[PDB]
């Protein structure tokens, strides 16, 4: 079921996109601690960022802003549809703080009865208790007692279910524009549009969850501005921090102040300040772009030679592969295969990998680490 | 606040305009060793050219030392690393209801907890918290939470059950007016956890890591809990928590530890082998007396304090009824007059700075108070 590294895979040093474990043993990262790593391991301009402010300052509590808060609320504010920015640690909490405030909006500015949220089957929105009964995954949210009520479920990318279920009495839309543990599917330009239309009709609030998919991850800042569908709330993490624990939600003044930035650890802050200087320019972004084919082109060529991939899906450097109906269930399998070929990579569900290394992967390290991912295929093949 | 804080050395702090301000806050009760603490600082520069992040399918260096160091410390076996406070607490109240579940029953789901209580702002934990004004407002609450006084034992033994999975307390209510549990009340929940067949879990997200002068207040009261959350201090400043519980009890979440940010558990480390020194423990209670004995002339001089309570560094200065009701007015006179104190709730003054308060910063920051209070009353 869970993926769990065993006693003698322990990670000691990251460099780049390359990984050491205790025995010494060198590994081609293409999994980015979940897309975490964005920038990869101990990048320079993160590292002088986090040497640089751990001299200055670290922490302050939310009743005080700090400089380096204030510079990167700027820059999402700059950058996003976003008017507003609340910093946290996580994207469990950044999720909390989103489906709290569509909760407030709505009970202040037309019901307390207007508490339907709607979410979709294979979502995942953190661990939390709340997050978790959003998040669209049963198995994960049995067993801890009374869950907070008011969610429905549909299939994602079924936009008539979403029809079917919305009224006056909903607050809430909450949606990953790709669904990164789901199986890495997109929404198609008609559901997510659809989305926004029927939110503009019920007067509910669209949440997108962009903790996976957003900062860089799919060669735009944000998905959204991919689709070119803007949502009223947004979450990020991950990437932002690209490594540092951080998170943020985006939103407009009108709807923030149902509750320009507020909180953020000023450690935290001046890190994600770093990693969006980097992840926001045209050059980078471009990278991403080019980076996917090279991966995809490895792709195509080991189903060529071992016959293995039915779809190759997913945006930017967020990659699903999945895998054949004869190899129904083996992603698992393939995952530690290529941590024997010296290789790291991911799972989407138990039919489907998942690659989320650095976007600034250097194509030596794609190539290398391509090559050794076809190996562990051909010993699971074989 | 009107200043922002720009730089911080020890317990003194610098804003945009230079004024210096002494720092009996610590970010309300986190940086227990001040700010750019050297041995902190050597810990995050050295993880932070190292490794900084792994996810959850691995361990890491850092994470395994620190969970070493908590377990043989402490009564835990097992030690789940999260972010924050509210996480680490998100964690205890699943696992509580999830061991309950199936080593028990499924309706063996009440949850026991008290009045003024803060166990973060997720609504999980908001609603296991006792301010109806937090978990208000947000639709349906996750239900069978149940809130009875802090520091009343019969009303805990009155709600429970055969159906109930867990009472949650602070051992010191930090937001909720610096209350300490008394004896009885804190040993008769073991009493009570134990006859019914629920969990006792102790928040120490802000009366942990050496706040109370020792490593967690239930050393202090001798009362082991089934599981505890620790945050705040624990980092010194960086974003970490840890729950704590036995084998048995983690054993329903299907090594020795989970989780853990190799950056955070490096510096979380350090920190734990400074708190946890019998030298730093005991001049915890040195300092205490320190800012108490001030805290007494000041109502000498002021008539202003009616109590002063808590425990190591967390203190509490109630307000006397004529100023009932007016903490922030001292607060924010404090800050004029250079030094940065806290409140818990409307009629009490709070103290938390760092458990390595130099002595001289002590008197400085106390007379600097005590000049606020002054103009206050004047
Ligand atoms: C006792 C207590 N529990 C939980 C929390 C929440 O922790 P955090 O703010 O780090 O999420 C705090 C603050 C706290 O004082």
């Amino acid at each position: 079921l869970p993926v769990y590294a065993p006693a003698d895979f322990i990670p000691v040093k990251g460099k780049g996109s390359r990984v050491w474990d205790q025995q010494g043993k060198e590994y081609i990262d293409f999994a980015g601690g979940i897309a975490v790593t964005a920038l990869g391991h101990c990048h320079p301009a993160l590292v002088e960022a986090l040497k640089s402010q751990g001299e200055t300052l670290w922490h302050t509590s939310n009743v005080f802003t700090n400089e380096p808060a204030l510079r990167l609320g700027r820059k999402l504010i700059d950058a996003t549809f976003a008017e507003r920015v609340l910093f946290m640690n996580s994207g469990t909490e950044a999720n909390e703080t989103a489906f709290k405030l569509a909760r407030h909006y709505a009970c202040v500015r037309h019901s307390p009865f207007k508490t339907k949220i709607i979410a979709f089957h294979n979502a995942f929105h953190g661990r939390s208790l709340f997050t978790v009964s959003v998040g669209g995954q049963p198995k994960y949210s049995d067993g801890f007692g009374p869950k907070p009520a008011d969610i429905i479920h549909v299939p994602f990318n079924d936009l008539h279910a979403v029809k079917a279920v919305m009224d006056d009495h909903t607050c809430a839309v909450v949606v990953e524009p790709i669904q990164g543990e789901g199986g890495v599917q997109a929404a198609t330009p008609e559901f997510l549009k659809g989305l926004r239309d029927l939110c503009d009709e019920h007067q509910a609030l669209l949440v997108f969850d962009e903790v996976q998919c957003g900062m860089g991850r799919t060669g735009d800042l944000f998905a959204y501005m991919h689709y070119g569908v803007t949502p009223d709330i947004l979450t990020s993490a991950k990437a932002l921090g690209g490594g540092f624990p951080v998170s943020a939600m985006l939103t407009t003044q009108e709807i923030a102040s149902a509750f320009s930035t507020y909180g953020g650890n000023p450690l935290a802050c001046a890190v994600a300040g770093a990693a969006f200087d980097i992840i926001n320019t045209p050059e980078v972004l471009q990278g991403i772009h080019t980076k996917r084919q090279q991966f995809v082109q490895h792709l195509q060529a080991i189903d060529e030679q071992f016959d293995i991939f039915s779809d190759i899906r997913g945006m930017g450097l967020l990659i699903g592969a999945e895998l054949k109906p004869k190899y129904k269930g083996r992603a698992r399998d393939f995952l530690y295969a290529g941590a024997e070929a010296g290789v790291m990579v991911l799972n989407a569900g138990a039919d489907v990998m998942r690659f989320a290394p650095s976007l600034v992967v250097e194509e030596a390290d794609i190539h290398e680490g391509m090559q050794r991912f076809a190996q562990a295929v051909g010993k699971v093949v074989a």
